[PDB]
């Protein structure tokens, strides 16, 4: 049972009765000399963490790892090329840079990489985003044979890289890693689902073979949607029905493959085969004189040598390089923590920022495009047994082998079985369009933060919806806390119990006594309906009974002096039966004296204020004496919060009403003495610990 | 004394012996009957609000009020002249259009607004935000004598503010006119202080008598200094030496006219009376052939024909015309607010819209420009005796007679005393760089709000810095609850009040019982953080314990199957004394077996995980059986908070640590039952009322 015999608490009381620690809290002086002490075992810590291939690479367990992780590897690397080649075609390059882009990031990666499963290379958002901000790049360059209009794109493209990787690399050296934490599961979900239908779109010119000009920023997705669907009766049907024979065998194997998982080990590399007999069946039968289909044409063996990145495409793609840096390290920050979780080892965000950064760098210098992780090879790679980042190195040195050696195969790849490959695997992005109706009977906020985040990214296009659809779920956040559910709360059972008032059958109230909650933090978009909301929960406004009393108050010194009341001990003696009712009304610059705190210290009698005035002076009674504010759910104020609560309680303690703010900590305390809070009317006695100890304080001092 | 003696209850065993009333809220189809249900009541009382005439006018006091107003009036339409000519040159117009745009709006005004006490017509603010928006339409407009580019800025200002009296309009009547709310004080306070620095530098051409370009956007007010002070050679000097003593004794005589305010009634009209002054010496000394003195024009007597607005400049600058329109509404919202306050009559913010709308439509048809209230205006009408909008009334009076007939008069007026008029009235604004230090000392988060909001509206404009502003006043919410001050609590002097564990001297815990206390909503933005300060405060992560055990679990069934280990009804046998620690690693595919509840019903006997495991199995031991969550500071959860709160709870469940939630209300239940988060693990009984109860609940539980 629950027995407490205690005496009762205010809050100050409390602190002369029970001696705190004094705990010395910690400035900025000695925050700068944490940072800057050095010591060898600080700086060999630091240095194991930028290179974290010094840690975990002697601790390489070579019995039970190596052999997965070179299975992992190869089972890697040969999704890594297909796509690499089909995300080329995204950025509308040629698609050698494609491999370029799964080369080199993996490369870096293996050296300044915390992740141990994720595989590193590009992924068709990322490749998209790059795509557009090429087009709005080589559209507002200014003037000094289509080789030399995709020279440019090549250019483009690694200029937008490499400032994306410095981007990466800046903030992961400013440690502000933490900014994945400002993205919701729901804004990250619509985001992702507009971005598959983006994807889904863009895939269409290759699958028809049609010739569609670059489009950008606005209405990216309806404008590609017009020019393909203007010119279909171009469309070469060898393209397509070969696109939908493999995307048809692709969705069937794929189910196939997951429907029976505890029969099949190492899955069947269904994509490999199609692009195999895809391209066995478009040599021999000679699919590009036969038909008029466009192929993968002649890559040439080898890498190439690095350029300069120009400035001015560095001065023309600012925001769609912020856009790509944030999008690309939150993706692989995403899809690595799941692993970590998993395996359960420590993933350190600004090292993620650091080495995703630097393989940017290193790839755009040698004409790649971003790179990042993909949620379907890092499956992958999983899937298979992936232990290591050396399954990244085996999967790096399968692209190398692709390009150096093996370049004059995938020469017959048909163009749009690369296409209905990247159609295949949409269906993970394509499955959350049913996550409206769950968040929908869930939350009803973030339905409306995964709608408006859908929206904002097809009609604005993938780096200019992100930022809306961040600034939209921030909006989120103060439309919860707009129009809180203020309750007047009463006591159950004559205990220390005290609910909502009209919830429960036999409550009580003491008399003169109104106990009022706000289940909310108070700041700027939030005092007024406080205030609006206190206000009629009393029943009046003390405002108004403030300055009738104060008008009253003149009538009476007015009456004085012309000898009409003669002042006793107690009582006036109103030598008057009537007056006729004269009353004055005060000037501007003569008002706010209206609003004055009331003192009647020349007068001998205690005005009531509550029985009767005489000569039918009428000044509103209220029954009011005691106001309990349970502040237990006010996490903070800001500056318009304690302004408007410092007015309100100095306009209910000059009408004689005691108030009493109940159930704060002592931080909450320790930040209102910074805000000039306290004064001479405003006491720091007036804070309880529980309702129930403000409510025996109001009941002991009445009788 | 606080003596309580009570059953311990658990949030449902409340609910059995307290019956609920049963409220049945609303729906959506009854908030659609309550709107569409008309009445003969509802009517009249919807067409008195939308015509405010209609109650005041017949109300009228034509004994106290009648003479007051006619003062008033006659004492701010002379500042109405001189401020509608002095905002004209902001806008780079002719001067007779500034007077336009003190007339038809205070007429629309006296008609459908709710205010007694503001004065409507231009303000620099709003008058600087016209001339960008004019200066950024003629700029775009596709091409199909200095009297033609000015024909052009009429016709540019006059469609701005049509568009932007449509965005009010539209705005008022949807209800929505509760936005005023989403700007916090600080955020009007950096705002209003960059904007008198952009009055302050707009206003030197004119004092200088120089020619600047009209320049644009991203950074204007350090492009009109560089234009401005590049060609200082070219200084004319008559109109220096006349701006700067017009400043000088306008800055003297407002300084003695409210040093000494009880002496003086119906305060100095110093501006008046210089302009008065300056203008007949101005003329007869003719100061326009002797020196090169640039004077306000000879402006034509009487009203001009009303014009279409062009839809191209609609076209061009819709983000301009919301800008607009935010900052009329809110600046006229915010001084009307203070006078409300202080003579006690109900302001509609929505009916303040639908006025400024209809005052800003009819104002541009007819060639004016935007038009709000000004704060000094309305302190003029509102200091010399304004009552009733009547005094708004012979303001339009008496700017129409200058329009109609005193023409002739203000041509020798020297425009350079029309700015420094304009100079000599930003001490208010420039006063406000005294709050950094005031807001840095109290909140440091609104004093980053105000230094953010100043150089954001400098280095961006007045129309993009306030969005920007809104944007990161929106920031610094998530800033405040990002990174929690979490607690453990303990018990302090063997009674019901529990505080934090490192904050007081002779706490007492009970042994196996940890209290966290998390002060602040938890929303996506915060879970990983809470998350992580539970799971360092509890000592250990319930994941690892889980895994280990399972493993433990696992190792023991395969000894099982060997024979080594013949299960008694109490305790292991273990007919091998030391195997050779062959640990055994899972495969991928095979690792989640590892997350999986325990159940070990196949063995009769017990297995403790806490005394020793046979056969040197480690398996860390922890000491704590309960953990108690004081959720009362929390006031909402989100979608991540719970998916990420199930996830610990169920963490917890699993390895026989019991967990409650307590603190909450009936809402935060009721809510949580909508998440899919009650299931047949984590059950509704795990809520109790207060820490002591779930503290007593445990020591009866226990023994
Ligand atoms: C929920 C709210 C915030 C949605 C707001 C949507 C607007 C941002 C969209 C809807 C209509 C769009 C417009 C629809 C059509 C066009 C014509 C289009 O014309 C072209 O130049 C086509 C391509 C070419 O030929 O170059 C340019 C974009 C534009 C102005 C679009 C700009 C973006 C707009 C205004
Ligand atoms: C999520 C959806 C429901 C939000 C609302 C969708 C609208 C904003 C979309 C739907 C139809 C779209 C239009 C469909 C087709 C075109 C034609 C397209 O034309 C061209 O690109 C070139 C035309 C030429 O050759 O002149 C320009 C965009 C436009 C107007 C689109 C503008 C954006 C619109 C109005
Ligand atoms: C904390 C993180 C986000 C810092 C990242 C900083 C970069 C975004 C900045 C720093 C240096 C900047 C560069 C400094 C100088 C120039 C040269 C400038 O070009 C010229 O002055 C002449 C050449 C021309 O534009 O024709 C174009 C912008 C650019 C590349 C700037 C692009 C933006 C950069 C890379
Ligand atoms: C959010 C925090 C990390 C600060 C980020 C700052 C950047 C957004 C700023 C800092 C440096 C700026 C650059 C400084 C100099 C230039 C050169 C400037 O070049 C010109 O004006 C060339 C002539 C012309 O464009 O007509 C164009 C803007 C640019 C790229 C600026 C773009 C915006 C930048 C990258
Ligand atoms: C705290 C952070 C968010 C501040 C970010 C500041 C930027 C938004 C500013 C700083 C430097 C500015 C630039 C400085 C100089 C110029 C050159 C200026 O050149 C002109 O065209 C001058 C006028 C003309 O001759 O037409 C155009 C604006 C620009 C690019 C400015 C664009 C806006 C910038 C990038
Ligand atoms: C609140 C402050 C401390 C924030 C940082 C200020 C900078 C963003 C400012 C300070 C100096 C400014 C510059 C001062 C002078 C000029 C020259 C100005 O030149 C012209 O307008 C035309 C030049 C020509 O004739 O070619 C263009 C803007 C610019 C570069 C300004 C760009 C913005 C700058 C770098
Ligand atoms: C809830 C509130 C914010 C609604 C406010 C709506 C306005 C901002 C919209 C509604 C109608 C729109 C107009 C509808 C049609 C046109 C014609 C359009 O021009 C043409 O189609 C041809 C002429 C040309 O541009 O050359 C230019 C934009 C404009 C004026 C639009 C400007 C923006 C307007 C006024
Ligand atoms: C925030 C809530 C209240 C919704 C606000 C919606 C507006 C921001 C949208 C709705 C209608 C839109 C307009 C619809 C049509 C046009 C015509 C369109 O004309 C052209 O594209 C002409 C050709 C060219 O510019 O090259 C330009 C955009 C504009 C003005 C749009 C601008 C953005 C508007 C005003
Ligand atoms: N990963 C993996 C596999 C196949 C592919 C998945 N996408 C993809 C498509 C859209 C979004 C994200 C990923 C491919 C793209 C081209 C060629 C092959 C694939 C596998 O072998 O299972
Ligand atoms: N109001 C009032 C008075 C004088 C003026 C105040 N500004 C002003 C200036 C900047 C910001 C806001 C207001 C004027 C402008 C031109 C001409 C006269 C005035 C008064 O007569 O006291």
């Amino acid at each position: 049972q629950y027995i407490v015999a205690r005496p009762v608490y205010s809050t100050n009381a409390f602190e002369e009765n029970h001696k705190k620690t004094g705990r010395h809290h910690k400035t900025f002086l000695d925050h700068l000399k944490v940072c800057c002490s050095c010591s060898p075992q600080k700086a060999k810590r630091i240095v194991l963490s930028l290179f974290p291939i010094a840690s975990w690479l002697p601790a390489y367990r070579l019995k039970e790892w190596l052999l997965s992780d070179i299975v992992s590897g190869i089972s890697t690397g040969i999704v890594a090329v297909l796509q690499g080649l089909a995300f080329a075609l995204l950025v509308d390059i040629p698609p050698v840079y494609g491999l370029y882009a799964s080369f080199f990031p993996a490369i870096i990666y293996l050296f300044f990489g915390t992740s141990r499963h994720i595989s590193v290379g590009p992924f068709p958002i990322l490749s998209m985003m790059v795509g557009l901000a090429v087009s709005g790049a080589v559209s507002k360059a200014v003037p000094d044979s289509l080789l030399d209009d995709e020279r440019v794109r090549v250019a483009a493209a690694a200029s937008v890289t490499v400032l994306s990787g410095i981007i990466q690399l800046a903030f992961g050296i400013l440690r502000i890693g933490f900014v994945v934490i400002y993205l919701s599961e729901s804004l990250i979900s619509g985001f992702t689902t507009a971005a598959a239908v983006h994807v889904l779109v863009s895939q269409l010119k290759f699958i028809f073979q049609l010739t569609v000009p670059s489009h950008t920023d606005p209405v990216s997705i309806f404008k590609v949607l017009y020019s393909v669907f203007s010119q279909i009766e171009k469309t070469n049907i060898a393209d397509l029905v070969t696109a939908l024979i493999v995307l048809l065998v692709v969705s069937i194997v794929k189910e196939i493959n997951q429907r029976f998982k505890d029969k099949l080990p190492v899955p069947i590399p269904i994509e490999f085969i199609m692009t195999v007999i895809a391209a066995g069946v478009s040599y021999g039968c000679d699919f590009k004189n036969r038909f008029k289909v466009a192929v993968v044409g002649d890559m040439n063996p080898g890498f190439q040598p690095p350029i300069t990145p120009d400035v001015e495409t560095f001065q023309n793609t600012v925001g769609d390089c912020f856009g790509i840096a944030m999008v690309a390290f939150a993706v692989a920050f995403s899809v690595a923590s799941v692993y970590s979780l998993k395996y359960d080892y420590p993933l350190d965000g600004n090292q993620e920022l650091i080495a995703l950064g630097l393989g940017n760098i290193v790839c755009g210098v040698f004409r790649g495009f971003a790179g990042s992780t993909a949620l379907s090879r890092s499956a992958v790679q999983e899937s298979t047994g992936g232990k290591t980042q050396i399954a990244g190195l085996i999967g790096a040195i399968i692209v190398l082998i692709v390009v150096l050696a093996i370049g004059f195969l995938l020469a017959p790849l048909q163009k749009s079985v690369l296409a209905a490959l990247a159609l295949g695997n949409l269906k993970g992005m394509l499955m959350q369009f049913a996550e409206i109706g769950r968040l929908w009977r869930k939350d009803k906020y973030d339905c409306l933060i995964w709608i408006m985040t859908f929206i904002f990214t097809i009609v604005l296009g993938l780096g200019l919806g992100l930022a809306a659809s961040v600034a939209f779920q921030l909006l989120t956040i103060v439309f919860r806390t707009q129009f809180p559910k203020c309750s007047t709360l009463a006591n159950i059972g004559r205990t220390n119990i005290y609910k909502n008032k009209k919830d429960y059958y036999d409550m009580y109230e003491p008399e003169g006594v109104k106990i009022f909650r706000c289940p909310s933090p108070i700041y700027f978009a939030n005092i007024g309906f406080f205030r609006r909301k206190l206000i009629d929960a009393v029943g009046f406004s003390p405002l108004r009974i403030l300055r009738k009393r104060n008008k009253a108050l003149r009538k009476i010194r007015k009456l004085q002096k012309q000898g009409l009341l003669q002042v006793t001990p107690k009582g006036f003696i109103c030598t008057v039966d009537t007056i006729k009712d004269s009353d004055e009304e005060l000037d501007n610059n003569q008002i706010e004296v209206l609003d004055q705190p009331i003192n009647t210290t020349d007068l001998p009698f205690h005005i009531d204020w509550n029985d009767d005035l005489p000569l039918n002076i009428e000044v509103p009674k209220i029954s009011l004496h005691s106001l309990i504010l349970d502040f237990s759910a006010v996490s903070f104020l800001d500056v318009s919060s304690v302004r408007g609560l410092k007015s309100i309680l100095q306009e209910f303690i000059r009408i004689k009403v005691d108030v009493y703010i109940v159930g704060t900590d002592d931080d909450f305390i320790e930040k209102l003495n910074r805000y000039e809070f306290f004064d001479g009317e405003v006491k720091s006695s007036i804070f309880f610990l529980t309702i129930h100890d403000a409510v025996l304080h109001i009941l002991m001092k009445k009788d």
